[PDB]
DNA sequence: ATTCTGCATGGAT
DNA sequence: TATCCATGCAGAA
């Protein structure tokens, strides 16, 4: 039973993505990278748990963007407004290895 | 007015 | 020139 935590990356947030309308905005790179492969505009449902518990669902998704794709986190605004979170705080999304488990977690604006 | 969608745009680099 | 994500924006309800 040996166990670690694997960072995939990190979102600093915007505006948008901390605003009213819930969707978060993930690099393609990024989101191809770490999340798991999805090949419909309507992606599939995602369960990433927080430190202390907290399972949250997200539908991740994208869209088509110019040639290529634009990536999102649906529904957000539970799992930001619980952490806390505005614009130009940053949101740490990592796995543990070894199993597939994405857990997150969130850290202050510098200030 | 408002919110949800599903993109499209274009400023930033 | 290019990429590409923050934000715009036009339905639909």
């Amino acid at each position: 039973l040996n166990l670690n935590i694997v960072p995939l990356f990190e979102k600093t947030l915007s505006a948008s993505d901390a605003g009213r309308i819930g969707r978060l905005v993930l690099p393609k790179a990024c989101a191809e990278a770490y999340f798991p492969p999805i090949s419909q505009s309507e992606g599939i449902p995602l369960k990433i748990q927080d430190v202390r518990g907290r399972e949250w669902t997200f539908q991740f998704r994208y869209w088509p963007n110019n040639n290529s794709r634009m990536y999102v986190l649906e529904g957000v605004t539970p799992c930001i407004q619980s952490m806390m979170l505005q614009a130009g705080d940053t949101v740490t999304f990592s796995r543990v290895d070894p199993g597939g488990k994405l857990i997150m977690g969130s850290r202050k604006a510098a200030n």
